[PDB]
Formats: C-alpha cells, sequence, structure tokens
C-alpha cells in the first residue's frame, strides 16, 4: 500500500546523541541493523511538511520493522525510536536540501 513512493539512495547517518555511552555506541556498533536509507515521497506532488515527513517515516519504520519482524528479527523499545529519530533527521535532511534546489 506504499503506491510506489521514492526510496531515497544510501546516505549520511545521522549521529544520534542519547546522551550516554552505551547507547552512543550501541548506535555505532549496528548502525546497518537500523536503515541508511529514507522511503519518502517527492516535494513534486503531495508538497507538505508533516503530512510528507511524518508520512515518509511511519512508512519508513513501518516497512523496516515489518522486514525484520516477517525475518525472526526483533527491535527494542530503544531502537523504535532510533529509527524514528535517526528517519526522521535523515528524511528532514532530505527535504531541506531537495526544497532548498526547488527555491533556488
Amino acid at each position: 500500500g506504499l503506491g510506489g513512493y521514492m526510496l531515497g539512495s544510501a546516505m549520511s547517518r545521522p549521529l544520534i546523541h542519547f546522551g550516554s555511552d552505551y547507547e552512543d555506541r550501541y548506535y555505532r556498533e549496528n548502525m546497518h541493523r537500523y536503515p541508511n536509507q529514507v522511503y519518502y515521497r517527492p516535494v513534486d506532488q503531495y508538497s507538505n511538511q508533516n503530512n510528507f515527513v511524518h508520512d515518509c517515516v511511519n512508512i519508513t519504520v513501518k516497512e523496516h520493522t515489518v522486514t525484520t519482524t516477517t525475518k525472526g528479527e526483533n527491535f527494542t523499545e530503544t531502537d523504535i525510536k532510533m529509527m524514528e529519530r535517526v528517519v526522521e533527521q535523515m528524511c528532514i535532511t532530505q527535504y531541506q536540501r531537495e526544497s532548498q534546489a526547488y527555491y533556488q
């Protein structure tokens, strides 16, 4: 039920700053367990801030969490928030750049 969307290429992983050593290395350890991509729509058609970034995070974190869960992998609560943070940061990073060029 994606429709087809616009999955970005692999990205710069935003460093997440939980505030403790353990989660700091825990992220850096197993980064590849989280995405390095953002499932987003183009800015060309359905131009939104919220209704694009949130539905972006919604699908992206859904589809990954789906894959894991179907492939016998599990995510802890901090992992859910890890992806929510990382995928928010990456999806807005994409928007910042795209929507700059859209208005230049």
